[PDB]
């Protein structure tokens, strides 16, 4: 039996904060340095344990192919390291929102948008014929086309120029976590829920594989299964705003379910893994040998999950439905290189959701962390939406550690860590800055902060072993771990006892 | 992320089998040694980490007071040791039922019953008057009525011989637990269902508080509280085979809801405590600073369980009701003197019970074992009947890991160790004895026995801490662990995923 | 291959201070309070990790037989744990000096020294006929002459009293040692270098062995021999101011070469041996099951230590010769009782000393560690003169550790804690309280304080196991473990390699 | 204190045996399958870890450039995986002397040998103009001349075909250790003392720099200094059997002590250091994120260790004088690539050595094991000469832990693994394969065999640091750590206690 009052260190969690958006100008300049700094001590002061920033693709490799600025983004981390602050780099190759909004506009490097100009199949493209200028199509990751390099390769050169120039901060341990882009907001799925193109919950979404390069694709894979007669979805699977009923391709018993369907589905999102396992290969390959997790981001589509055409996932390119896990496969292809999973939204609650959604991101969040620890991989994740409240503290809470804290040791179930939505002035206001660091004391599980890198601490990157198309084996359906009710640690709460 | 295939080592939980009744015989003889170092042999080569034994007081000291015979325990041990087994010893106190049904008949020390001839009250006393010879009532633990020795006295001069005469088994540490009884069959209870009364499951069962020593104490009590008029329970209370709603004591809103009835109550419970707190000192003093757990039995009295009364649990002592934990007190106690509790009943299923009984056996597990680890002890346990069947097994299996197993280390709940029914022809018949040894294997989760006697390995035993009437403050009622819904490593499954 | 800059915590050496001598006056008055509260302050600025004080039984059963009063030592305590510091307290059952220099006079409660009054064999006596006050003589610990106790008996009642009374703080953890005395100064010897009556370093010493009880066991030992006519040594032996050889006993080849010389030493260091055995054991009883560490002194006799005869050892009762260990046997017994050796003399260097004396501190030092490491004990130390120069501390700091720092793990030897001299004004010194903060680091092997009582960290008391005159087997010659020439982590030097 | 009789698991250290040299033969054949698995398994039976093979790059890539054949040694490590043994790989880009004494000849790929043919400076040449074709001179690693690729490349497309085609069994983790060649007999050394030449022990050896390649080199780096007129040794070197003193380059105060032998010994040992720091970086690349160690071999010249010039020393390439340590910097650098420093020599005692040959292997192994731990690198080693006799068991057993077992944890110094000269007939003769019996089991520190690699369980391969010509501080004489005297673990004798 534990003695009374230790908590042993396993139950530590690591937190950290997302900073400004644009904390380097699209411009690569580093302004309001004082300011920043200022901010920065506030938040070690609250005890958080790092910050995670996006090093953007459009900013660093601006003036041209394979002529890289690391200047500002090295200021930044020097400030970082100098107030005592771990830190979470995301290779962003996309492009954040540059809407009406105002909110900072940093596109992709403008020489790549020049290029899809004469040739808009690079881009990821729905019926319609509409193209998403903020990230590159897996159709194209082996295809030549910018100016010599293959987009693949785009990636790795972009990340071994991070390496080498990020060389001394990765020795001594302040770079924790490689996040890498595979998508929209640098995450592993299709852009199939646009707001640009007029999109707005809890719309189904669209299909987002109509590129010259995939289409041919598609064509030589059905050709093979010997039905070459068969096509892609059409006005029978809808449009961004349509509900799973008013379609024919989402309703009960609808195409989904057909021969077609499946086969339709399979391919869609077999694409989509293999776009992520080729990435994380050249992410492997270039951190190898090194102190540093890398993780892959994978959005949390809750929308439409309790109907059972799970229509918005499909979409977006995760074939889950009724006896068949859609994500474990995933799970089993990050487990080949080492890599985290980062699921991007577990602070929400079914009911804060409206019920004509049909929205279930708590059993999401289950599945999806039960599916990773399953195939013996760490799940990470953050909030989706900014919230200050103790409701959202206490439900991220709860998932950090499913089934409590563990006194005779490290828990059963534990996430390796938890990322929190973004640094800002409504935040770092007396109020809610005192709630937060509540917050944060109980993510350490009442614990004092740990510099060392405990738990997370940074292990070394193993080579990766070898795919097969395997996966499928994935699929079979399975009961997820049981889920605890409410928080061990509650932030404004005493010991519920379980 | 944990390493595939490896089991940590504090997921292995020991298993004990109980040896035969009358192993050494009501004349202190030690017969058929070669056939049962032949059982012990099979049992051993099970993997089973050890048996238990009962030290009947009715033998050792059957000659006369302070005159113990320690000879065919002896030669006992040693065969045991020879085998490679540890050894879990039960103080017996008590009468090994020498009923008709023939099962070899063990009384306390004749001697003794020959005083009781003489003042009947030392033995527990329902209303009726009939006087339960099995046991020392504890009305008299601390009265001089044992020519110069009190009841307690003559407890610790008990294990005090044992201590000595064992010194060598116990240096070794062949002798893991030291089992002190503290009642019938050694469980610290009221006789409130015997079966040599008449009782017939699942009667309410009976006060057992009317020996004159008792009532003295009762009468004291219930003048100091200002109504010197209040009474014990009488024929409102019912008899033996009576139904909660067939009585007035225990009928909804009835005479147990009461000023007098909690005044009674909660004097009757206390009671027991105390008789348990005193005894468990002696053992304390007898065995501090030796590496051996001393436990307490409590036996599991499920029938009545959901009923607003719970008047099996009343009648024997335990003074659990809606808005009080009368378990938790218990073990607060048990923790005082760094003892563990030993449930007697947990391989039954709410279902293998009649819809009559009103009988919760799973909620009460649940329930029990919460509070003991909620006061920082250690809980182990056993089965109440004989069985051989797969459903057995597994309900054991779930509850010494409630939360199933832990692949990052020491499972968050888990029973510090299981002892077995009772060795038999039946058990060791080809058949069964194969299921057997597959249930000891999950018991150990998949791993190979350890002689090294991990987990349990008998910590050294520390001196008691110092009590408080601020028991009281135990009784709050709170929320009990959550309980997996299957086990997770089933004797004739695959892992179910949780 | 350890990591670079990593110092496991096991190099870890805890260091105490002891208070000034009379911080608790001959009244039992404790003054000062404010100064004293300040030096504390300081001391645990310094890093120490606690201090040494005497519980002088001349003060707290003073008054009378079993009249105990514990009330100044009790805000003494209180004091030093406001302070944060832990607490080592020496059972003093002795005479702390009340000679000219002034120094505090603190003798052992007056009504035993008006008992000896009449009865003056109680005491030590040489064979002049001359009485030592400071100490009980062995030959009464089992003679009824004190009110109805036994010499053993009244320290016993005493350990017990201070068990009772500081059961908080022992509870809590704040002492941490219980140094049990068993002579002069606390330390189990015989008063062979009193200065009272005569000596100066270095003269060899006398024996102790003249009161009437230890004379008559020397009567029954010698006749069971078959050598009814052999006496104890006379003016043979000489005088405290004598050198070995103008001695007839101590010359080479003199008595003590002979068989009636064998048999009296082996007598006389056995009968202390025996003496240390008794005491322990009731320090053991007394303190069992707390977790709190045991300790006997033994004080270092270097003098004439590189003659044959060494005759210093051999009149303070330490038969330790050419092809006889006279100190592993009472490591042996030490073991028995799980107790700790502390050794009072470690700073010194066979430099420091007169060519004349024959002195060896530091091959005394090594044999009496070696002793005791490899029958299985913790050994601990101190300084036996008042230093402050960085010499002193680098001597200390190579025995602590005879191998250096272990950067793979707990050192292969090293001592389990020092206690220095004694604070006062001249130490807390700007100047030297600067050497010191240096010499309180490298005892901690450059770590910072760890309140957590790390190392040393008080284990729980194990019953004592059982003697047998086989200790003789102890005193079979053996190699000693080999020493470091120079400290690993000297105060004022850097990295010798070794 | 430790528990006695426990000993920690730190203390192992793990033991291979050789396989016969020719176990697959020059023609790619794996013959007398049968047999040889006898021996293995009577190895195995002895409790060996494992075993330690040369894989002949003269034997893979013996058809030609490019085209190797892994069928054989797949065989044979496939048997030696059944027998359950671990593996040691030796990358041996050397010959294996094919001499009259017919043992095996085994040279490099003959294609090499044919191009060498018209191009004899590829080889190590003396200044008489001898040319050795065991191993290529490192004056052509950056040299295109092997039909186009480079002495580097070559050795990198060797290890990772090998990488690639072993890739199961370094998954499963049957191969430990990756043992990368250097130079002749595997060892990073210049052939100084080559038999085919006339050498005959103790020769002080010839400088092997006078390849054109390598000249070119000293000429350029001359003149860089302001002394174009500087050469290369003369007769004033002497010749391979000469003495130190019959020599001007060696005598006490010759040309070695002077500016310009200063500044010829340091270029001479740095090409040396910065050899070993190229090939030893492809070995990293080549091994980057796999559970391996990868060691370098350096081999034991003591022979004119105790004479001013340590002649022999300074002909293989170790500036080793007084006040330079010429092996600390190799040290350092196979730090970079955390790489093990395997030392070839160390069973030999300095009185089995003529005295005419200044010999002193003892002091040698004590400087190269210090130098190699100074530096934060973990050594391992093995024998030079076979031997069965309980002498040369007990010295190895002394140099695999300097200062013995640790009862407490792991030790302060220790080897990380030993391998033995060579399995053989006149081994496992029942007599002396019983003394080796006793010697492995000394080895593993009277514990049992522990196929989990216990102590040198393989660790992830970390990405090499960076390079800095800042070696030259690593030349500051040390103290070497201090070594015990005798063995802890004698193989026929008992605890000499230290
Ligand atoms: O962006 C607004 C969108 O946020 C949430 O959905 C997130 C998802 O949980 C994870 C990933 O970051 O992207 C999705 C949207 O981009 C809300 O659930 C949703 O209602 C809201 O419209
Ligand atoms: O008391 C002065 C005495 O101290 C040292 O001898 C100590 C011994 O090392 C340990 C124990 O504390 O008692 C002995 C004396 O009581 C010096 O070595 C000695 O020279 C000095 O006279």
């Amino acid at each position: 039996a534990p003695i009374p009052g230790v908590m042993p260190i396993g139950n530590y969690v690591s937190l950290y904060v997302m900073l400004p958006l644009g904390v380097v100008n699209a411009d690569n300049v580093f302004p309001d340095k004082e300011k920043v700094e200022d901010e920065l001590k506030q938040v070690k002061a609250g005890g958080c344990d790092g910050v995670m920033v996006d090093v953007w693709w459009g900013i660093i490799e601006a003036k041209g192919p394979k002529q890289y600025d690391w200047s500002a983004y090295r200021e930044l981390f020097q400030l970082v390291k100098k107030c005592g602050l771990k830190i979470q780099a995301i290779m962003s190759f996309h492009q954040c929102g540059g809407n009406v909004g105002d909110a900072v506009f940093i596109p992709i490097p403008q020489w790549i948008l020049q290029i899809g100009d004469k040739n808009p199949d690079i881009f990821y493209t729905n019926r319609a014929g509409n193209r998403n200028q903020e990230y590159l199509s897996l159709g194209v990751d082996n295809q030549r086309l910018f100016q010599g390099r293959t987009a693949l390769e785009m990636y790795r050169d972009f990340m071994e120029s991070f390496r080498d120039n990020m060389a001394d901060f990765l020795k001594a341990g302040d770079i924790v976590d490689i996040e890498v882009g595979c998508g929209a907001a640098g995450e592993l799925r299709y852009p199939s829920y646009p707001e640009t193109q007029g999109w707005v919950f809890p719309g189904i979404g669209e299909f987002q594989c109509y590129d010259k390069y995939m289409v041919a694709d598609w064509k030589e894979a059905v050709k093979q299964a010997g039905n070459a007669d068969w096509e892609m979805p059409g006005k029978g699977a809808g449009t961004y705003n349509d509900t799973p009923d008013k379609t024919e391709f989402f309703r009960p018993n609808g195409t989904y379910k057909t021969d077609m369907g499946k086969f339709f589905l399979t391919w869609y999102s077999n694409k989509l893994i293999i776009h992520g396992d080729q990435v994380l290969e050249e992410a492997n390959k270039v951190f190898v040998g090194l102190r540093v997790n890398i993780a892959a981001k994978v959005s949390g589509i809750h929308w439409w999950y309790n109907h059972v055409s799970h229509a918005a996932e499909l979409t977006a390119g995760f074939y889950n439905v009724a006896g068949r896990d859609g994500y474990r496969p995933i799970a089993r292809m990050l487990a080949r290189h080492h890599a985290t999973l980062n699921f991007t939204c577990l602070e929400m609650r079914d009911s804060e959701q409206p019920a004509e959604a049909k929205s279930a991101p708590q059993e999401l969040v289950q599945q999806v962390l039960s599916s990773g620890w399953k195939e013996y991989i760490d799940v990470a994740g953050e909030n989706a939406l900014p919230r200050y409240d103790a409701t959202a503290y206490n439900q991220m809470l709860l998932k950090l550690r499913p089934n409590g804290v563990n006194l005779n040791g490290p828990p059963k179930l534990k996430m390796s860590g938890l990322t929190y939505l973004r640094l800002s002035d409504d935040l770092l206001q007396t109020d809610n800055f005192e709630l937060f660091k509540k917050f944060v004391k109980k993510m350490h599980a009442d614990l004092d902060p740990s510099p060392n890198a405990i738990s997370p601490a940074v292990l070394e990157r193993s080579n990766s072993a070898i795919t097969i198309d395997e996966l499928m084996e994935a699929t079979k359906g399975s009961r997820p771990f049981p889920w605890y009710d409410v928080t061990d640690m509650p932030v404004d709460g005493s010991n519920p006892f379980d």
